[PDB]
Formats: structure tokens, sequence, C-alpha cells
């Protein structure tokens, strides 16, 4: 039997993208969104809804560029520091210690010490608001590639957010091989 | 160091999600989606990438409604085989013996046998092009809540899709407390 839950912003999975900018001065910051995915394959491009309140919708709007940095287990700590803090008025990279690495293709740093980073151009801002990046680049540790050059998520071990009951959760084991499994 | 594997639809996690509708028959459908997630608090709402060429997009455009119904693994094949085929001109619950349960908010079913579905009324269509829902209600299996009433995500047991290696996982163990671990 299910029961009703109402109406509620929950479903899963959900991601804990760190979303990286400078601002004015360069100064570089971090804040974590689960209201994010992915939204086209051409070009490849990820959504996110970020708040005209954080610092971070600021810094987009100025440099039009963001980077996406996926925590593994071990920094999990550190996103949802990113999550609860403002870069307002605080360098969260030396608060965490941090690297905030300088993008190579746009203009915006990623977290040096996370498995996996994503270089975004912003191509559309709508508003409901959202920023719609174009993903340029995505950048993985050689560690946590599979032989064919693609990502081992296991290795990446990237972290998982539960919306409403606000826990993290890892990734667990393979289960089958997607356009395959259903025939 | 980091490996570059260029401008793909690559990020962890994404979602599976079933989006359900009826037909301008009546007919019940499901097709998979990952290329979604949450997308706004006000109203609680959720944002899904259909192309134009599934059968799912013209249905929601005619009623405006769709549910989402979030697979545990043993459905996983299930979801596959939704994401593969069309609903054209085929029942999929019939064909893979599942229930087409009528939304008891919106005009459109969900999937009975999942743990997990969530009824979406249509408010936007941003054409990039995107269905908004507004969420309506989050339905979950009473055996599935904890005693606060909201879900355990491991007895939910959500299934994971990894993109380009396109492969299917579980969620794992929990690591943290969100708003709180960071401090
Ligand atoms: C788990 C989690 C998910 C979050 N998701 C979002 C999100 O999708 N959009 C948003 O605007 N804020 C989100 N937040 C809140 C911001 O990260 C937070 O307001 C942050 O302090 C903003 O930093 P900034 O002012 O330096 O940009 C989230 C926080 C956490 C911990
Ligand atoms: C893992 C996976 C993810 C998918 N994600 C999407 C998506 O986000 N949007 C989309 O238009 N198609 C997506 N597809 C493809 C559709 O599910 C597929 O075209 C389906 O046959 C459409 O069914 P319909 O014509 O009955 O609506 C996905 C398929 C799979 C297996
Ligand atoms: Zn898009
Ligand atoms: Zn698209
Ligand atoms: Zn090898
Ligand atoms: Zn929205
Ligand atoms: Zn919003
Ligand atoms: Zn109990």
């Amino acid at each position: 039997m299910k029961k009703s839950l109402g109406a509620r912003t929950l479903a899963y999975p959900t991601p804990l993208f760190l979303v990286g900018t400078y601002d004015r001065d360069s100064r570089p910051n971090i804040m974590a969104a689960a209201w994010a995915g992915i939204c086209c394959s051409q070009p490849p491009s990820i959504a996110v809804s970020l708040r005209k309140a954080t610092y971070t919708y600021r810094s987009i709007t100025e440099r039009g560029a963001f980077t996406i940095s996926i925590p593994s287990r071990a920094y999990v700590r550190h996103a949802d520091y990113a999550g609860i803090y403002s870069g307002e008025n605080e360098d969260k990279f030396a608060s965490l210690g941090l690297t905030p690495v300088p993008g190579e293709h746009v203009d915006a740093p990623y977290v040096g010490e996370f498995p996996m980073a994503i270089e975004l151009k912003l191509i559309h801002q709508i508003e409901h608001t959202q920023f719609i990046g174009e993903i340029m680049d995505v950048k993985v540790d050689e560690s946590c590639l599979r032989d064919d050059g693609l990502p081992d998520i296991n290795k990446v071990d990237p972290v998982i957010f539960a919306p409403v009951s606000r826990e993290y959760y890892a990734v667990g084991e393979f289960l089958a091989k997607a356009f395959s499994a259903g025939k």
C-alpha cells in the first residue's frame, strides 16, 4: 500500500554538485546545488537552479561561466559546508583547505581535490529560475578511469543527496547495462 | 592528475525516472528519463527534458499531466525496456506485466509496483526543451517509510543512471547528515 506524503521536493537520486565561480575580484567560490541535472545532449548541457540571494548567482551573471565539481565521500563535510555558508565575505577554499584550480576552457575555478570536474559556459538564463551551462570539458582523475577511458563511478565515489530527510549517501553496486538489460 | 574526456553528457548521479502518461485514447505509457531533476521549491517542481519524437511528449502536451515512478532494483530491466521501446503502438504495461494506477490528483498513471510515485501537473513548457511539472503528491510504499514518515532511501532502493558508460547502479550506504556535517 502507498502513503501520500503531500507536495514535497522529494525524489531520488538528487546530485550534490559544487558550483564553482570567480567573483568580480577573482575570489574563488563554491556552493552546493542539488536542484540540477543534465538537460540536453546538443550541446551537452547542465541546468542548475540557483537562487538570487546566493553570491554564486551574481558571479555567474557577471562572468558567464561556472564549474561543477563532484565530491567523493571523503569530501562530504566540505560539500555540506559550501551549502551552509556564503562566499560573499568568506573564501571557502581557504576555510576548507581546498584548491581552486582555474578552468582550462572557462572563466571559473574547480575543486582540485575532487575526482571529477566539469567546465561550463553559460548559454541560457531562464526565468522558475535556472542557469543552463554548456559542458565544455569533463575532467576525471586518471585513477578513476576504466581502460576504455570512461569513469568508474565507484572510484569517483560521488555523493547522493536525499532531500527532505536531508542526508547524504554513497553509490552502491552495479546492477545492469543500460540500453541492454531491457532487451 | 586529471584527464580531459571532452564535451560529454557526463555527471553523477543521474536519475532513472519513469514518466507516466495517458494518450488520447487513455492508453497508459511510461518512458525512461535521466535528463531531469528537481528545479524549484516553490511550487515544488521537477524538470524533465523530453524529446519531441517521444510518444510521451505528445501525451504531456495534450493532457498537461504526468507522473514519475521511481524503480527499485528489481525493476531495472523493466525501466530499461521503457527507455528502449516506444508506446506509440505498444502498451508497455501489458508487455512488462506492470500496473498502470490512475493518479489521484493528476490525469496520468503511475507504476503500481514501484516503491515511489510522484504526481505532476504541467506548469511550464520551456523551449533546449523541458517540461516543468508541479509536484501535487509524492506516494511511497508504507514498508519504505521511517517512523517520522519520510522515506528510507535504501528501502526505496532507487536506480541511478551512469551516462555514456550506460550503466545502472544502486544507492549505497549512508554517509552523513546534510545541513549538519559541514558545521
Ligand atoms: C544539499 C544541498 C543542496 C543545495 N541545493 C541548492 C540548489 O540547488 N540551489 C540553491 O540556490 N541553493 C542550494 N543550496 C544552498 C546553497 O548551497 C547555499 O545557499 C550556499 O551557502 C550558497 O553559497 P554562496 O552564497 O557562496 O553562493 C543547497 C545546499 C545544500 C547543503
Ligand atoms: C537510461 C535512459 C535515459 C533516458 N533519458 C531520456 C530523457 O531524459 N529524455 C528523453 O527524451 N529520452 C530519454 N530516454 C529515451 C526514451 O526513454 C525512449 O526514447 C523511449 O522509448 C520513449 O518512449 P515513448 O515513445 O513511449 O514516449 C532515455 C532512455 C534510457 C534507457
Ligand atoms: Zn538544455
Ligand atoms: Zn535537448
Ligand atoms: Zn586496466
Ligand atoms: Zn522550476
Ligand atoms: Zn525556484
Ligand atoms: Zn519503527
